[PDB]
């Protein structure tokens, strides 16, 4: 019942989806939060204004995000990246922001990307 | 802008929100699921027939569920779970499965609830 996804549809996906679910490891455990991610040049990139969810993953740079479409219990599609976090310094902090904005699809802070390891996704039909 | 949300909100959500998203950590990375759960005792209840995630959350039982409403970048509501995997055994799964099913609000695998440590609840208007 559960298929690999084609390219096509996982790009359509990552370059489409604007909120994905980041998941990272805080003393062991692991904690899920909901962001805004744009996909380009090969990495996610986002911001944060929380400094606990910054430290964390200064912390431990392991991180995920999930990007799903789930119509009903067997109706779905799933896309996993692994990776780390990477920060952004200061003075790279205009091409992050030009990045994150340009040709958009019609949709201090802290910038950060994350550099994927792996790229997974699934569907059930 | 963040406000925490009242016990009221978090129940009504973790009472009728079907699809949580489970976080577990595989070697030290954190790995995002969606599934299906049934609030029941003060644990959530579930079951999987990917012996995979089964292996995962044995070797390393720290998990966390996400519930959440997103309706914009500034308006949403996330209740986040952090507890533990607790598989649960052969001669229990007709408790289990009754816990699942009874009374649902209108909505061999391998049974196991979460046992809460830590339930948060924020939004944002």
């Amino acid at each position: 019942l559960i298929t690999e996804m084609s390219d096509y549809d996982i790009r359509e996906m990552i370059q489409h989806k604007h909120v994905g679910r980041l998941g990272y490891v805080v003393d062991d455990r692991p904690i899920i939060v909901p962001m805004t991610f744009r996909f380009s040049g090969g990495s996610f990139y986002s911001f944060t204004t929380d400094g606990q969810k910054t430290n964390a993953m200064r912390k431990n740079d392991a991180i995920c995000i999930l990007f799903d479409q789930i119509e009903s219990q067997t109706k779905w599609r799933t896309v996993l990246v692994q990776g780390r976090y990477r920060e952004i310094a200061r003075e790279d902090e205009e091409e992050a922001i030009v990045r994150i904005m340009a040709n958009e699809p019609t949709w201090k802070p802290v910038f950060f990307r994350v550099d994927i390891e792996k790229l997974s996704g699934h569907q059930a039909e």
